[PDB]
């Protein structure tokens, strides 16, 4: 019962291809803090990846759990329905954005989400391309590998990923990358490898999550919208990450300007229990005969009175503004930080979608990923959990829960403030 | 609160593609039982479709679910681990059919185990192809929905789905397929479309659930493991459905006499919370490099403990003992009524994997799905809840919970009995 | 000059992926003869592999080729157009099987032709997949390669062909595929892999050439045809080794009492000139946009009169008539010497497309491909050029060019039938 | 006998998919003199599109084809070989760039070549996936058309093109493109779509051809030898256009500075003779097993001696100075009418591989693709045949024969020049 014991015995049952950030066995957890096996206490500023915007086992979410495992965990809904998964269903009709009539598929994870936005943006167009971008993520089965832009290590050994998705460049001035270099890229794969006709759909996430936390504007969003509407071709927004909150709004989309045709959400949207989705225009959600959507666990009972409580408590504790109130509150303590430190060359984020970037001498041509790794693991060795990404790992995110504690704000900025202070001696 | 006023706030809420094959919408369950929000109690004979070995909310599991609960629910075990899923990859290692040592990826839905098995396969031979079987079923992501052996309506209307799987022919007598024509069949994609040294894996479900519950000999799994070995490819044995103890073995392939190279696993291994897997030979798992396999909800702590209170459950209640019990009291049944019905062409099953075929007047040729799908009507008329399967739609298998009672053994053979003597009028 | 000489130079500057089936050099041919640079004297009955049916430089032929000669060689078809490509395209709309009005794309290869069929196929029927059969050859391009069914040595060693092909099974009694097990093939197709409406073209050689010189029935072709229309599917015959009067019509399509959508012509169809073309339902070529056909050297003018006088030569000189007297002749040969040698194991094939299998010990399972070369080799000794094929290498074929006089036949006859006496010596 | 009456017949007996540049039908033609069916005489800029560098039916070559011709005109090599197709071979290994020993495959058409070059590259790498630049052209197969950076027309209404191939961006600075983001275009794909171990080839025009003419720098080519070295990819030069010395060398690589580990080579090698073939490092090329390659016409005997003949031709002549004279001629012409004419953007090229590009006003973001279209029109009424190209439809090329006359060059510049005049009255 040591963490050192359990990963000697992890080496031993449990394949390397699975990555441990952390060599930490967590005991139990609550709201954002979290025990080792051996008693530690740790701020976890990592939210099991997004995940936990509602905090570690949320009380009314908890409550709600415990009161659906009195009645039934599993029928599989596409052999006998159950009325959680289809209020969550008509809930998510209303708060994806869009105004027009749309319908809900619950799937479970959000790799199966983005695949069955695709199966669906693909009967609904009778098209079988698709367009993703660099440095995009969207999952670890075959097609979502090949939709995911970074073969290391998501994809590296295995072969080449399944064809005919075609990669557009995300916009990303920080990196030279204008929105029309990105815009351009589109038009450059519909001249030379797709045209328009064999392209479903376009996808993108309005705020990349391993990419690095980069965000599209309102205006590039809007010049995509006006593309695809064009030609006839379907915009999925993966919020996957990006959504149940994260930004200030329930949905990024929403501050775009803009309506996906699709939306995918997971993560953060049953506060810690397995389930995924897909809400869209309902024509384009209906252009898939019966019996072609489905998996077994789908929508799991429990996992949606989750989702149900998730929501309601975002509305009761007023979790969106508190969402924009932390991000502001972690930006300007980031950007103290930065004034001592040059090699912090970015601070940024939507809501609480924090992430600050560093380049060696501030040098944005130059990746500090040495430096990134070592604010990571000093910030372990002093009580804090830390993620980081970007296609040059020198992005450290910030994903703690909504719900954090005032004083745990205070602490983990001055956590990383030391560590950086301290990496620097 | 009615279950048509569900379906009808359902069909404006959820896309039509989500089928349904029973229009009712249950409220809670008990072992074998089921109630509906209208209070109409049912016996549930399709099991979650075989993910409730152990029944509804088995207590010891729920109880378990429960502790964990206290706990904590998710973390991502990629970014801290914890013990639920250590100790169930250890124990899934030793229950696995195979003398070597094994390595267990877990992950949540039995597509993503078949995903991962493949992508490690590839890793592992450094190779790209894949053959799998006539009548398979392995998933609804772009990849299985290839490896799947039957395109309506899974990926009906998307367009072709991704390339370089190639089709083999699964044995079954019962309709002229011999095993000499099926591993002649593997030798001809050898010939004509990908040699040995392009073909990663060879997955097979060693009994066949969609497909209609046809199972492969030992004989003939033993004839494929000998081509695999000569030709260093990975045999992936597909135990979804099969697995979990519903053939009277916790795996199938331990009644083959051989050992698979990787193992998928899911529906019945948790007993009712969203959980998969793969289990396979270590160094072949280990081909993956870190970071290369994964999930967010990977392992979901709660799962984890579900499932290992449910392989407890197994060795306490001797369930493997009971299936093969309830196996022959249902096969000795359904006989008994197919001799007063020659339409029952075929009663067959390992264990409790237990189906029927129904032919137009007993004509092996004619395929009976109007018949079979009155049945499964009638039956929910008379509270007993079914379902169908084949690529003819002319199958009734049997998924009840392996801790079904006697006096339902008898309740629910009843009624299948009472529904072919009334579909007689 | 030597034959040893030129193959250890051959060694040096050509990589020896080019097969070489006979080491020897040719320095002038004739009509049915040709001499190495040693002055030695063969009997050709390989015919440049099917491209000579109207022998070495027919005097009508090069008479023609002569006076194109002195008008132009290449101007690149669709930059400005020339009066030859026109002319064999109105002739071959008007040859080629099939009641309804044709259009003729001219381009080089046999491997071409196949590839724009396809790409016609798919534009027409706007469809991207195709169905190929068992032992089936189409040429050496990636996808013409994908289509061939033979992947050792046709693409050995470079990694998967493209996908999206899949595979029928050929009739062929003799080794115990029936009609309906081929037509079973193709539902089978459609039910696991690829649905009809995904399919543009089924691919297929009336009488297979690599494969085996294996005829398809008139009865075959039939339902192959209906089950083309009934799902709009477009039925390519693949004649360009088939084609230019080999099987006693100008194509063998005509004995089949069916139309083929599209049919591919080459080889003979110039008398040993490099031309290859498509010619099919017209609406079905047209669908193609201007832009999307061509090809620099496509319809070589000097191979385009060579082609026209080829087919007055089949008239003025009787051809087709010629081609089935050759091949009862020969046939009736082979029998002969079959009575003496149980090695042969079946004698066979319409109008001059005549092949013998040999079997050891005459058991249709146990091929003798060993038995099959050496014949091959004791003829070259004799002056006899022959080729083999057969997806167990013991199929002789044989293509000696129609022209040949009754003396050459009793010749070649002989000479095989010595090869067989001392053989078993 | 008029053109319009065979451009009326053509409409009725070839598909529309076949282009016609110019509606004129060709009766005769001599070094770059071409009368077409009504007498009238035209002045070939054209040059059969790049196939007739030593001009139509040049004397020599013509009678070396007629001394063949009295031979044989067809064997098929790999069957039964001959002395023309090892020559050749053996010459190409010497004139081919690249310091160490080759060897040579000869097919038939340029498509054909580069297929073979990148078949020979997977096996060599045992790599399957390829990457070839924006607005480059390799030919009408299925797979030169996935290689081919341009949808419209070449492969528009046939579904997606085989996977697995990547595009890069071609360096283009009059356009912004930076030989900077032209490599590091190539490494965003290995980022993020397919590492380097899974590339067999990056395909490059040393100086694209349909792409407008735009010429690869030695510094650029230099990166991308050194790149490929040290990821072990095969750099394929397609020299199919730019060879056969259009570019002032027989092949550019040779100014490039750098050896390309295979060239592909066909149009101008046989000066109007179906002829390809492809040259490379020799182990390399002798990676694929015999059989392997091959392909019924390959290497033709005729087009054989033709460009054996060719080749001496531009050494007894000295074609290949008289390309760079010609070249300085023509872009000291153009540059005059420049002066008079803003449109005209760019004057450039290699050796006699020339082009003008185009624009609305000078302004080089607004390509002039009507007036190039109209000058094309115009010249042609003045008795000169002309070709265009370019992503954007806007770059006049000459591709005029390199044995044309003084007074001729000066006949072409002037009509050049009168259409530009008059297009502006
Ligand atoms: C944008 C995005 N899309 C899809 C996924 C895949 O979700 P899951 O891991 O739940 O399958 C993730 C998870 N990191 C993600 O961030
Ligand atoms: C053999 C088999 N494989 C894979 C799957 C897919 O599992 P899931 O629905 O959990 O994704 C199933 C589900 N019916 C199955 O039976
Ligand atoms: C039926 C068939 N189709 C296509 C081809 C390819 O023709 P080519 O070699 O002329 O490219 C051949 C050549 N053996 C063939 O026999
Ligand atoms: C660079 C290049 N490569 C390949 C080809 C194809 O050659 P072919 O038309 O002879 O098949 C061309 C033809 N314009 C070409 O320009």
């Amino acid at each position: 019962n040591s963490n050192k014991e359990l990963m000697q015995r992890r080496s031993q049952a449990i394949p390397r291809g699975v990555g441990q950030i952390h060599p930490i066995f967590a005991d139990r957890a609550e709201n954002c803090r979290v025990w080792d096996v051996e008693g530690r206490e740790y701020l976890d500023f990592a939210g099991g990846q997004a995940v936990l915007n509602t905090g570690h086992l949320h009380p009314k979410v908890v409550a709600a759990v415990e009161a659906q495992l009195k009645k039934l965990s599993h029928t599989c809904f596409q052999v006998l329905a159950y009325e959680p998964y289809l209020e969550l269903c008509e809930i998510m009709n209303q708060k994806v954005p869009g105004d027009f009539a749309k319908k809900t598929l619950l799937v479970t994870t959000g790799s199966e989400a983005v695949e069955n936005a695709v199966k669906i943006a693909r009967a609904a167009t009778k098209r079988s391309g698709t367009i993703a971008f660099s440095g995009a993520y969207h999952g670890r089965t075959h097609y979502t590998l090949a939709l995911t832009g970074k073969v290391n290590p998501y994809s590296a050994g295995m072969g080449l990923m399944p064809g005919h998705v075609y990669r557009a460049l995300y916009p990303c001035p920080l990196h030279g990358i204008s929105e029309d270099d990105a815009i351009a890229s589109i038009h450059r794969i519909f001249k030379n490898d797709a045209a328009p006709e064999d392209i479903a759909a376009i996808v993108i996430e309005p705020v990349q999550g391993e990419g690095g936390f980069y965000a599209s504007s309102p205006a590039f969003m809007q010049r995509l919208r006006a593309l695809c509407d064009e030609h006839g071709i379907m915009l999925i927004a993966d919020e996957v990450q990006s959504g149940a909150g994260r930004t200030g709004t329930l949905f990024a989309m929403e501050q775009m300007g803009v309506a996906p045709d699709l939306t995918t959400f997971a993560k953060s949207i049953a506060g810690g229990f397995p389930l995924a989705g897909v809400t869209g225009r309902a024509e384009v959600m209906d252009a898939v005969a019966p019996g072609g959507l489905g998996g077994t666990y789908a929508g799991n009972p429990i996992a949606c009175v989750a989702a149900l409580e998730v929501l309601k408590v975002f509305e009761q504790e007023n979790l969106l503004q508190k969402a924009n109130d932390l991000g502001q509150k972690l930006k300007d303590g980031l950007l103290a930080i930065a004034e001592k430190h040059p090699e912090i060359g970015d601070v940024r984020g939507l809501g609480a979608m924090i992430a600050i970037e560093l380049f060696e001498d501030g040098d944005h041509n130059k990746p500090d990923a040495k430096l990134t790794a070592e604010i990571v693991a000093r910030a372990r060795d002093k009580g804090l959990i830390l993620l980081s990404c970007g296609p040059y790992y020198n992005v450290l995110r910030i994903l703690v829960p909504l719900t954090i504690e005032d004083a745990q704000i205070r602490q983990g900025l001055e956590i990383i403030s030391q560590c950086f202070d301290e990496a620097k001696q």
